[PDB]
C-alpha cells in the first residue's frame, strides 16, 4: 500500500543517520552544510513514533544529537549522539516484517546481515580515525587508511602495515580483535547457512534421488532399471519441484487445507465430466482423498484378475486397455477419462489389463472413499451404471 | 539459598588466583603486598572440600603456591603452583549445574565459554612475557604488549609487529599458534552454535512457516488465501508462541503429564460451568482427551449435516450458530459456551451451521472419551440433558 | 553418445575463455598469435546456440570480444569483452547434468567447485595485475607475483609483503578481501561438507553400531556378548554394505519397486525349487514380501513349542534341525532348502527346533502372505504337501 | 591377543618412517649412522605382506628408499623414496578397525587425525628446507625455522617474517596456502565435531530436558511442578544416564535382543520369587514385555476404582498400599514385591490406592501380556492365586 513508502523512507533515513553521525563525529566540520538535509529527517523520526517494545523507538527519536554538535560538548558526551542508531533494531524488525510479504525472507535476511556488517566495518573505521594522532592529510585518505584497517582486522587477514602506536590504539585494536573478529566470523557463518537455505526443495529433491540411486548402484541393478527409474525420478523433479503436497498439506488446519485442496486440484475437478457440474457438496468430500500417482511409460496400471480396489481418474497422459493376454485393444483412454467402476459396482475380479502408452499422471481414489461416495450421494452412481454397463 | 552465595565466593576466588598465579609467577614483585588478601582465600578453598570427581578439588585444595612462592624456587619448580587452577573445571561444573534453575543455560554456557577464552589468553600473555629478554621497561607497557601478541596470535590475525626472536620464542609460538589458534576456533564456533541456539522455538515456528508459504507461493495460490494462512500463523505465533503442547508433553511420564495438563487447561476447566464444580475425577479423565483448536474469522467450525462426533468447548472467541441456509441467527455462543452435544445425545446428523464471528480459540473433545465420560459417569450427562433439549 | 563429445567440448573451449580473455585484457601483445587458434571457438559457440534459461547462451554466444579486440577500445568497453564468460553457468549446469549418470555426483560437485574457485583467483590476479604502475618486468613473473598476492588475500593468511599503494589499489585491495575471502571460505564449507557425503552410507552403519556398542558398554555387558554383536554387525556391513532395503525400496513407486524386487531376490526365486519354474504371478506376489533375516553362527531360529507363525527360505547358509531335547540330529538343511510347512499345513506348535550350524541368510515369509498364497494358488500347496507329508 | 602387540610394532615403524624419510631427503649427511636402526624396518615390512586393497602394502613392502639413498640419485628420482610412506594408509584403517575394540572410537579418530596434521606439517617443513639456498648454518636451527614458517602458513596467522624469495619458492608457498590451510580448516572442523561427538548421550538428555523445561517456563508452571519434573529429570540422567532402552533395542535383530533383555533385566528377574526358579521359558516370554516406569515420591501408581489392567513388579523402591480414603495403611510393599493380580485374577474395579513413600523403579507388565502369560502357562497362575485370595 502507502505504508511501504513510510517504512522505506525511515529506512532510508535511519541508513542515513547511521552513515552520518560517526562521520559528523569524527569530522567536525560537517554539520554545518548538511543542516539542511538534516532537521526533516529528526521531523521524520518525531513523526513516526505517533504513526505506528517501542523502547527504542522513544530514546531514538528524541532530537539528542542536535543539541550535541549545537553546543560542541567534549567526546565523554559526544559519544550520545549515537542514540539516534538504536532505530537500526526496529527499522530492521519492521523491514524483515514487511517485505517478507512478496519476496524469499532468505535473501532478505541475507541483505540485512550484509547490510548489518558493512554499517559495522564503516563505524569501527571512524572510530579508529579519531584515535590517531592530529596530521596534515586529507579527508578521502585518512577514511580510506581506516577503513582499509578495519576490513583487514574484521577479515582476519591481518597484513600489519596499519598498527597501533599509542596504548590506546592498543587497547582499541585487542577489542577490535576480540569482538568484530569473532561478530564477522558468525555473521559470515550465517550467510553461509542462509544461501544454503535458498533452495532447501531442490536439495530435498537432490538427497532422496542420490540415496536411491546409491542404493540402486550398490545392488547391482541393471541399466535397463537404472533408467525407468532416473527418469521418473527427473519427471517428477521436473513438474512436481519435489513437493510431496501430502507432507506440506498435513501442517495447515482443516479449514484452510480444503480452500487450498480445491485450489490445488481444481484443474482435475473441472476436467472429469463426472466430477464437474456435480453439487459442490460432492467435490468438498472428493478433494481431499484424491491421491495422485504416476506411472512409467508402458508400465501396468491395472492387472486383469486382482481384487480391485481403487479407481482411477487420468489427470494428463493416455493409458490404453488390453485382453487378459493383451491381444485386442478395446478402446483408447485419455486426459479427462476414468477408469475402474466395474470391479465395484460388480464385485468381479479386475476385468482387463490397463498399460500406459506415455508417461501419465493418474489421481487414484480409494477404494473406502468409493464405496462411502456411492453410498452416501446415489446421483453420481447414475452416472456410473450407464457408463458401468456399456463398458 | 546460601549456597549459592559460597558457590559465587569460590567463584570469586578462582577467577582471583587464575588472574593472580600467573602475574606473579611473572613479577616476583608481588605475592608481597597482596599476601594479606591471599591467604583467606587458600583457606577457603581448604575449607571447601569438606563443604561438598573432586580429584581436581583435593588437588588444588593443596595450598601449594605458598610455599613454592615463600622458597624463591626456580622455574622447573615454580611452574608447580598453577596446580591451584585445577578448580577452574570443578567450579564450572557447579556453576553450569547450580546456576541453571533461573537462567537459560545457553546463555551461561556462552558465558563460561567467553570467560574461558579469555583466561587463557591472559595465561598466554603472561607465558610471553617470561621468554622475552630483561629489559627496562614499564610492566604496564610490558604487560599490554604481550597481551596484544597474544590476541593477535590467537585471532589468527598476525600482523607480525611482535615476533619471536630466540629459537626458545620460536618454539612457544609455534605451540600457541597449533594449539591455541585452534582452540579459539573451536570455542568460536561453539559461541556461534550457542548463540543460534538461544531462540530455537523461534527458529522452529520461522521454518514451519518459510516452508509453507514456500509451498503456497509456488502453487500460485490467490492472495485472499495467501491472506487467512499467514494472519492464522501469526496468531499461531502470537497466542501460542509455537510450541505445540502435544510434541512437549509426550516427552514426560504419566503422573507428571497429568499435573502439567491441569495447571496449563485450569483456565478452561475453571470457566466451562460443566467443567467446573465437578469431581476431581472426572476433571483428570477430561485434562488429557481436550484438543486445542484454531478456527480463524468467519469460518465454519460445524457445518449442518455430517455426522457429527466431536463436541467443541470455547476458550477464547466467540462463534455464531446459523440455520441450514444461513437465514436464521439462532443464538450467539460466547467465550465458556459449548456445542456439539445433541448429535450423540441423539443420533442425528448436524442439526446448524457453527460459523465463528471472530478468531476463536477451541478445545475439542473427540467422539470416543465423550462417549466413554457419557457412560462411566453419569451425572455429567444429566447436565447434558436438560441442556440438549432445550437447545 | 557423442553428445557427451560435444558438451566435453564446449567445456574445453569455455575453460580456454576463461583463461584467455583476461590474460589479454591485461597484455594486448596476445590476440594476434593466439588468433588462428581462437575464430574456431567462437564459431563453436556461435553453432552451440542451434545444437541444443538460455539467456546466458545467446548473450555469451555474440562475437563480442573479437570486435573489442581489434578496435582496441579503451577499458571502460574494453572489460566488455568477459560477456563471453557468461557461458560458465550454462556449461557447468550443463556438465552437472550429464557427467551424474556414471560418476558419483558429490565428487563432481566437488571438482565443480575446485575448478570455480581456480578460475576466480586467476581472474582476480589479471585484474591485479593491470592497476600496477607500468614497470618494466617479465611478465612470467608479475603474474606470479600478482597469482601469489591473489592466494595470500583469498586465504586469508595476509604475509603484507605485497601491499596496495594507490588508493585505486586500495579500494581494490578491500573489495577483494571484503568479497573473494568470504566466497572462498563458503566454497571451502561447501567442499567439506561434500567430502563428508561421499560415504553417507559408511557414516550412518558407523553411527548406528556406534551407539549400540555405547549403550552396551554402558549397561557391563558381557564379553560374550559384545562379541556375538559387533561380529553381527561387522557381517551385515560386509555383506549388505548398511543400506537396509526397506528403507530405500519405499521411496520407489509401486511399478519400479516390483521390478527392482524381482532383480534383487532373484537368486532366491532361482535357486528355492519350490519358488522356480512357478508361474510368473505367483512369483510377483512373493517378490515383495519375502523378508531377509540374519541369524548369528549356533543360534536358535525356531523353537519346538511355540504357535509358530513364519516360513524361512534358506539363502546362503546352513542349518540344523534337532529334537525337543536336542539329542536326534534328523537332517541337515542347506543352501535352497526351507522349513516351517507343518506348523501351517496342519495346525500344531512347533515340531522340532531349529539351530544354525553358521552364519547363515535366511528370507522369512510372514503368516499371512502364507495363508493368501496357499488360498489364492493350490497348485503350489501342492508341492508342499508331498513335502509336508514326507517331513 | 598378540596381533596387536604386531600392529602396533607396524604403526612405531611406519611413523619411524615418516619422520625419517624427509630427514634424510633433505639432509644426506643422515642415513649413514641411522642405517643399523634402519634395515631391520624394512624387514619389518616385507615380512607383514605375508602376515595378514593391499595396493598400498606391495608398493609400500618394496625396498626402493634403500636403492635411492645408496645410489645418491638426483631429486627428480629422490622423491621416488617417499613411497614408503604409502603404508600410512593402510596403517591408519587397520589401527582404526583394531583399536576400537576396548576405547572410545571418537577419541581414536581424534588422535588419528592429530597424528596426520602434525605428519603433513613436518614434511612440509622438510619440503620448504630444501628451496632455501645453501647457507652455513645449524641444523637444528634451520629446521626450527621452517617449521615456524610451515606452522605459521598452515594457520593462516601469516605473521610474515618467513616470506619465499626465489620464484621456485614463491610457487611453492602459494601451493601450500592453497592446499595445507585448507585441509587444516577441514581437519579442525573434524576434530571439533568429533569433540562434540564425545558425548552424544549426554548432549540427548540435555537437549531434552532443554526443551521441556523451556515449555514449562513458557506455560507459568507453579514452582511446585517445576520441581518434581526437574528433579525426576535429574534422577533418570544419574540411574539410566538418559539411555531409553526402547529406542537402542531395536536395532538389534530378535535374536540378540534376548540375550541383550536377559542380561539387563535378569536383577528383575532373580529378585521376583515370582519370576525367578521358574522355567526358562516363562522368563524368556516375560524378558520382552516388562516395561520400566518411573514414579516420584508421594505419587500415586495406581488409585481405586479404575478398571485396572497392569501388574507392576518393584525392583528399587518401595510402594504403600492405603484405603479408597487414604486412612487404612494396609501393608507397606517393598523391593522385590509386586501388586495389582487381584484386578485380573478376577474382574473388579482397582481395589485400593497405591502411593509411592519414596522414590521408586517400577517394572509394568501389560495387560495384554498377562492374560497370555496366565493361559499358556497355568504353574505361574497357581502361585498367583494363594497370593490373590491371601490379600
Ligand atoms: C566505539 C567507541 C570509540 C571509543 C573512542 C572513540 C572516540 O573517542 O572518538 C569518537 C569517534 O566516534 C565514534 O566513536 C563512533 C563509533 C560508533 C560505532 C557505531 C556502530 C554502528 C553499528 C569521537 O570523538
Ligand atoms: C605455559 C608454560 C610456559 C613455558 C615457559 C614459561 C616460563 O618459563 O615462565 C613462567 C611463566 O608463567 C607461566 O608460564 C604461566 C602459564 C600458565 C598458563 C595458565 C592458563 C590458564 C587457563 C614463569 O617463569
Ligand atoms: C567491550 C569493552 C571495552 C573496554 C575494555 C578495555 C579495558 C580498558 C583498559 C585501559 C588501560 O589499560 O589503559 C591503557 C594504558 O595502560 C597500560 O599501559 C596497560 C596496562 C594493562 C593493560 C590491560 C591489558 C589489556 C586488556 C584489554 C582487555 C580487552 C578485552 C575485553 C573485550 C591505555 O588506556
Ligand atoms: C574485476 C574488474 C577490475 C577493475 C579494474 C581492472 C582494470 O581496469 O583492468 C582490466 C583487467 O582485466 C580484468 O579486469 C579481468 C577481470 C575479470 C574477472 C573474471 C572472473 C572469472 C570467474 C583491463 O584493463
Ligand atoms: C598439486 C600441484 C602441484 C604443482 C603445480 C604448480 C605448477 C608449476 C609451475 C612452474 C613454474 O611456473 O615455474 C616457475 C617460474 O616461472 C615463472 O616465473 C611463473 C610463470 C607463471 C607461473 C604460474 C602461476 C602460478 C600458478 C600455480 C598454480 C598452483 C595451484 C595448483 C594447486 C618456477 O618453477
Ligand atoms: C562489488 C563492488 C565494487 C566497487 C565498490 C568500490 C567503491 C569505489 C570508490 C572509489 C574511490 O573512493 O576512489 C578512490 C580514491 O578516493 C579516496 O581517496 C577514498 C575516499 C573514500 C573511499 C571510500 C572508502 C572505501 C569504501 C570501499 C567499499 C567497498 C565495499 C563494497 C563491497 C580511488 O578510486
Ligand atoms: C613436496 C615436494 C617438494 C617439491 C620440491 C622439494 C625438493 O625438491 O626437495 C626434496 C625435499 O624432500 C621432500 O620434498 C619431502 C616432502 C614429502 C612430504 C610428505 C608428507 C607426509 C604426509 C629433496 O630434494
Ligand atoms: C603441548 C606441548 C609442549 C612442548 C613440546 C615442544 C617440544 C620442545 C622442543 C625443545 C627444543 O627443540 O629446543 C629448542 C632449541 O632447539 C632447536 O634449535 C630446534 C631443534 C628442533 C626443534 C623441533 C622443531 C619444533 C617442534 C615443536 C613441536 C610442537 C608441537 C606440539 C604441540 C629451544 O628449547
Ligand atoms: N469395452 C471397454 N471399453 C472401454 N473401457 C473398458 C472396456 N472394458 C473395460 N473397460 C475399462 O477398463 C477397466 C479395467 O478393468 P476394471 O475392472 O478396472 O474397469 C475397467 C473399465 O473401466
Ligand atoms: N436453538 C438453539 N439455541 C442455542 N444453541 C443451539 C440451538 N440449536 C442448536 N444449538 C447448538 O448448535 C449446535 C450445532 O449443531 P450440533 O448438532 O453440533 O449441536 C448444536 C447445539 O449445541
Ligand atoms: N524328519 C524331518 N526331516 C527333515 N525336516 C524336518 C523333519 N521334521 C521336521 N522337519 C522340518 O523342521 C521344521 C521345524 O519345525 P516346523 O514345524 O517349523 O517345520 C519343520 C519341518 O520343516
Ligand atoms: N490386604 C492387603 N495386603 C497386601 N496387599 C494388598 C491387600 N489388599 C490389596 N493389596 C494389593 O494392593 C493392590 C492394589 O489394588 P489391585 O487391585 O491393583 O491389587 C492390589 C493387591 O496387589
Amino acid at each position: 500500500t502507502y505504508t511501504l513508502v513510510w517504512k522505506v523512507w525511515i529506512l532510508a533515513v535511519t541508513l542515513y543517520y547511521a552513515i552520518r553521525i560517526p562521520l559528523t563525529l569524527v569530522f567536525p566540520s560537517l554539520f554545518s552544510p548538511l543542516l539542511p538535509l538534516d532537521i526533516l529527517a529528526s521531523l521524520a523520526l518525531i513523526a513516526d513514533i505517533p504513526l505506528d517494545s517501542r523502547l527504542p523507538d522513544l530514546l531514538a527519536a528524541l532530537p539528542l544529537d542536535l543539541l550535541v554538535f549545537a553546543l560542541h560538548l567534549p567526546s565523554p558526551l559526544s559519544l550520545l549522539s549515537l542514540v539516534r542508531l538504536l532505530k537500526l533494531i526496529s527499522v530492521q524488525r519492521s523491514a524483515t516484517r514487511i517485505l517478507s510479504y512478496r519476496i524469499n525472507p532468505a535473501l532478505l535476511r541475507l541483505l540485512s546481515l550484509v547490510g548489518f556488517i558493512l554499517l559495522a566495518a564503516h563505524g569501527i573505521a571512524c572510530g579508529w580515525m579519531s584515535l590517531q594522532p592530529p596530521s596534515e592529510n586529507p579527508a578521502g585518505t585518512r577514511y580510506l587508511s581506516a577503513f582499509y584497517w578495519t576490513i583487514t582486522t574484521l577479515t582476519t587477514i591481518g597484513y600489519g602495515d596499519i598498527t597501533p602506536s599509542t596504548p590506546t590504539q592498543t587497547v582499541y585494536t585487542i577489542v577490535i580483535e576480540l569482538l568484530g573478529a569473532a561478530m564477522y566470523g558468525l555473521v559470515i557463518g550465517n550467510i553461509a547457512s542462509l544461501v544454503s537455505k535458498l533452495d532447501a526443495a531442490k536439495l530435498l529433491h537432490r538427497e532422496r534421488v542420490e540415496r536411491v540411486t546409491a542404493f540402486l548402484s550398490y545392488k547391482r541393478i541393471s541399466p535397463e532399471l537404472q533408467r525407468r527409474i532416473i527418469e521418473y525420478f527427473d519427471y517428477l523433479w521436473e513438474t512436481r519441484r519435489g513437493y510431496e503436497e501430502r507432507e506440506v498439506l498435513k501442517e495447515l488446519p482443516h479449514p484452510l487445507r480444503l480452500a487450498v485442496a480445491m485450489e490445488i486440484h481444481g484443474d482435475v475437478i473441472e476436467k472429469v465430466p463426472l466430477f464437474k457440474g456435480a453439487g459442490e457438496e460432492f467435490i468438498r468430500d472428493i478433494i481431499l482423498h484424491l491421491e495422485p500417482v504416476i506411472y512409467g511409460p508402458g508400465e501396468y496400471i491395472i492387472r486383469a484378475g486382482e481384487m480391485g480396489s481403487d479407481v482411477y481418474f487420468i489427470n494428463r497422459g493416455s493409458v490404453e486397455v488390453l485382453s487378459a493376454d493383451e491381444k485386442t485393444r478395446y478402446a483408447i483412454l485419455s486426459e479427462g477419462q476414468f477408469f475402474g467402476e466395474m470391479a465395484l459396482i460388480l464385485r468381479a475380479p479386475r476385468t482387463a489389463t490397463v498399460r500406459a502408452r506415455a508417461f501419465c499422471d493418474l489421481y487414484r481414489l480409494d477404494k473406502e472413499t468409493f464405496d462411502r461416495i456411492l453410498s452416501r450421494y446415489p446421483e453420481i452412481a447414475a452416472q456410473i451404471q450407464e457408463l458401468a454397463v456399456r463398458r
